[PDB]
């Protein structure tokens, strides 16, 4: 609440931070109207920054799929392999590992990366296959990058994200590299399908909730998927298989993450600067980078460094442990808007234990609201792109299926989430479950949603319809 015992000079600068991190409903709506101009131009036969990717889904889940399949995931904190079984009545059942990624993935060579994965798919296989199999199985492979589909079992690599930087895989086709894997330890595996994290969500959480019209991951990235229609994708004209009409649905991984690289509309701030010079790819990502929980704490850690650079914070204090990139992840914001004393005992332990930095009180207060305005702009700006996907095709309401670690457990994040549709909207309804746009808890889109996807695709193929372009 209150800030009486903050000095005049530190509150100068709390009102300078609130007035650089406000997002006004007004710039929501602006930002919304360039959001749909990029949209429109992915798609388009130029094409546009925002990818706009196909992702061969060309169909509604029933709820009628049935059958065992396994899902591949390249994403989350750890790989996991899954095993799901689709029951046929919009119902599933699921077992799973985690394997931890080797240490310097993220930097290491595509060898590792692909030797790396095989390893943990045979064990997998034998694990829950051990007397072998009469036949390969099937599985969906949710790789979380923007990867270009000719063909729903093709994906090459566009751009890393999310700190990825592993040589010798941007321009390439992964599913051949994992599949020379497979191969070399014998695994009984037949990849019948890439996907994004985004399709897999979307299809998944409309398997058991007939209103979802997009999904949507908000956590260490951030990414949505939504249906298209074929005749609304003009880079597609042309190159489509006669079985794939017009008014098919097809499902298109946005790879949003990429909005507003040119500078055009979003707030960036010197902080956001800072963070997009010094990440891997700079000049990509933009909105990503000021939204998602790969970069909520760096851009506190960059804040609180000028702080102390210009005198205000810190000042007695051995700061080295700040200056290193990255040290401090979301769950430095989460836990200082979690900390529930007066005083902020929780904020000053955590400062003390892991950054070796002695706060006072009114240091803390000054944390705690750069935490809620780094949050609270993260959630205004990332809903601007569901409300674009919903207003360029025509969505008065819908059930926004999201997931990801920020959703998940950011302190208070849905409720802002909720709030910035409803401004957006300038809708009167009270309760969040009301809201005629609303994010409700997605299925598992890497995991169930590679799953059914693996299933309608083999479908597909054993009925002779297509799953990528005309000579595919
Ligand atoms: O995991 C969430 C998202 O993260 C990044 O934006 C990836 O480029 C995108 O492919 C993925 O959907
Ligand atoms: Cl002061
Ligand atoms: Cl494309
Ligand atoms: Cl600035
Ligand atoms: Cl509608």
């Amino acid at each position: 609440g209150s800030m009486a015992d903050v000095p005049a000079n530190l509150m100068e600068q709390i009102h300078g931070l609130e007035t650089l991190f406000t997002v006004s409903s007004e710039k929501m709506r602006s930002i919304v109207k360039h959001f749909i101009s990029e949209l429109d131009k992915g798609l388009s036969k130029k094409g546009g920054n925002i990818p706009m990717i196909p992702g061969w889904v060309v169909e509604y889940p029933t709820g009628k799929e049935t059958g065992d399949f396994l899902a591949l995931d390249l994403g989350g904190t750890n790989l996991r392999v899954v095993l799901v079984k689709l029951g046929g009545n919009h119902d599933f059942d699921t077992t799973q590992n985690k394997y931890r990624l080797p240490d310097h993935l993220r930097t290491g060579t595509s060898e590792q990366l692909w030797s790396f994965i095989a390893k943990c798919l045979k064990e997998f296989v034998d694990e829950w296959y051990p007397d072998g199999v009469s036949e390969p199985l099937p599985l969906g492979f949710t790789f979380s990058y923007p990867a270009s589909q000719k063909k729903i079992n093709s994906g090459v690599l566009q751009r890393w994200t999310k700190g990825f930087d592993i040589e010798g895989v941007e321009g390439h086709d992964v599913v051949p590299m994992l599949q020379e894997q497979i191969e070399k330890l014998n695994i009984p595996i037949n990849v019948v399908a890439l996907i994004n994290d985004t399709t897999g969500t979307l299809v998944a959480s409309l398997y058991t909730d007939p209103q979802t019209k997009m999904g949507i991951i908000i956590g260490t990235g951030v990414n949505g998927a939504y249906y298209d229609v074929v005749s609304g994708i003009e880079k597609l004209e042309g190159l489509l298989p006669e079985d794939i009409g017009p008014d098919s649905p097809m499902a298109i991984n946005c790879e949003y993450g990429s909005f507003d690289n040119e500078h055009l509309v979003l707030p960036r701030t010197k902080y956001d600067v800072i963070i997009d010079e010094e990440s891997p790819r700079p000049g990509q990502q933009a909105f990503e980078k000021m939204t998602s929980g790969y970069y909520l704490g760096e851009i506190m850690r960059l804040v609180l460094l000028d702080l102390y650079d210009s005198g205000f914070i810190f000042k007695d204090q051995d700061i080295s442990k700040l200056k290193e990139a990255y040290v401090m992840d979301t769950s430095y914001p989460s836990k200082i808007e979690d900390d529930p004393f007066e005083n902020l005992e929780d904020t000053d332990d955590l400062f003390k234990t892991n950054l070796n930095i002695e706060t006072t009180v009114v240091e803390r207060k000054l944390i705690r609201k750069l935490a809620e305005l780094v949050g609270t702009r993260a959630a205004r700006l990332t809903v601007c792109g569901v409300s674009a996907i919903c207003d360029k095709r025509g969505y008065k309401t819908a059930h926004i299926a999201a997931d990801g670690s920020v959703f998940n457990r950011y302190p208070g994040y849905k409720e802002k989430a909720a709030q910035a549709l409803k401004d957006i909207y300038n809708w009167d309804v009270e309760k969040m479950e009301d809201h005629p746009i609303q994010l409700v808890a997605a299925e598992d889109g890497s995991g169930v949603g590679a799953a059914i996807i693996a299933c309608l695709t083999q479908k597909r193929l054993a009925a002779g319809k297509s799953v990528g372009i005309k000579g595919e």
